[PDB]
């Protein structure tokens, strides 16, 4: 009757289908902006599905809608993502603690790379959600790390990228949705999650690594995002 | 009573300064999602109108707030570019055909530039509203162009980005706005009309024209826009 209602979102349809398969509720379908939402009831919380599109414009323009038109108290992100650092293996966790764009550049102006007038470099999640991560993957004895989680519109697979985005950014992982979905989050005082699995080390081989890997990592994040949601 | 809502975008308030003293109506200002709506009648018309800040998230956000909080049933931007072709001089005005985001990499997967799954590189704008544009300027016996408009998240101001831009898109002009202004509207069936006034030629010196320019392009835009208005 007043049920909490959760918004959950990936980028690419391969990284919601495990998240519908493992909630095993029926939704309806509804369509709204050129996505689909997906709204069920699941252990009395109305939870709303999508997955956004690739890229910036489409994750801002989903989460948009997730909130104003659903009405949604809280936004949480799975799917995958590229390694930046050695010790995230393939498959392994991450939640973000701060989010970043990584291809902005207003530096003709002197402003720091990532950086917008009248905005931040970087971006806050949910301390909480963060924090009940970190005690349900402590409590399945998972390995979860936390931090800079770096967004742009491209795919990540040279050295040289890989290289600018830990000096730069001091990120752990690069994607092409999560920046903008906690922005506009933050922009609402929407609580938001971001939490991906590694599909590739975001180098010259991360093409064929991200095609061989982006079932299984889809479906780890997708599991983990479950167990989130058992809890809340 | 049921009057016709017009939106009208700037990306910096140094864009919608103008159009608001133009208009030279009072506005009621309505704070949503970290931008601030400006709603007034004018004509007998409700025309609101919001700077987005800077760059495709901000932007996108704001027109897609337009059109599920505000209702628009049309969005027109306008403000200020860079020209990528010598037939557009400092302070000219033009109209885009089509937008693309030029900043936008799948080619690992070999994607063409530009291109995303489940979109197109290109996006279209209305047909009707840029034949207004074209007659109006016309009878007032000034110069507009109409062609292809990049958008991306960086200022542009190297004659090696202005190059690819011209070779990839055949791009008349850069901005960082107005590729996710249409996408959204075109994604909710509004009709979207985008207008610019060249302040600087995306070069080295862009920096500089752009301080020098900015405001007196940003007039000329504004000036425009209005006098579209007054024939809605
Ligand atoms: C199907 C053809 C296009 C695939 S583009 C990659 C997907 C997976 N997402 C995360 C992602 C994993 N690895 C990455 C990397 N190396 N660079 C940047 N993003 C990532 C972003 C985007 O939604
Ligand atoms: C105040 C410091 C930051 C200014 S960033 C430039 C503004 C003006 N907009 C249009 C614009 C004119 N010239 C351009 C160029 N050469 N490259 C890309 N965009 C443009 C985009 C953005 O809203
Ligand atoms: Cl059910
Ligand atoms: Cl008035």
């Amino acid at each position: 009757e007043f049920m909490q209602k959760i918004g959950i979102l990936g980028a690419m349809r391969e990284e919601i289908t495990p998240i519908l398969e493992l909630f095993g509720v029926d939704f309806e379908e509804i369509p709204l902006g050129g996505n689909v939402f997906h709204k069920g009831v699941y252990h009395n919380k109305e939870i709303i599905v999508a997955y956004s599109k690739i890229g910036k414009v489409h994750s801002t323009l989903t989460t948009t809608s997730m909130i104003l038109a659903f009405g949604v108290q809280k936004v949480l992100f799975s799917g995958v993502a590229g390694s930046l650092v050695k010790d995230l293996k393939i498959n392994d966790l991450l939640v973000a603690t701060q989010l970043v764009q990584h291809d902005v550049d207003l530096s003709a102006f002197d402003h720091p790379l990532g950086f917008i007038p009248e905005s931040a470099i970087f971006i806050e999640t949910s301390g909480s959600l963060n924090a009940l991560a970190k005690k349900i993957a402590n409590e399945q004895h998972i390995a979860l790390k936390e931090g800079v989680i770096a967004s742009g519109d491209q795919f990540v697979h040279s050295k040289e990228r890989k290289e600018f985005l830990v000096s730069e950014f001091k990120a752990s992982a690069v994607e092409m949705e999560g920046a903008s979905v906690a922005f506009v989050c933050q922009k609402f005082g929407v609580p938001c999650c971001v939490l991906r699995s590694i599909s590739d080390n975001a180098d010259e081989k991360a093409g064929m690594s991200f095609d061989e890997f982006l079932e299984k990592s889809a479906h780890t994040s997708a599991k983990f995002l479950k167990s989130m949601v058992d809890e809340l």
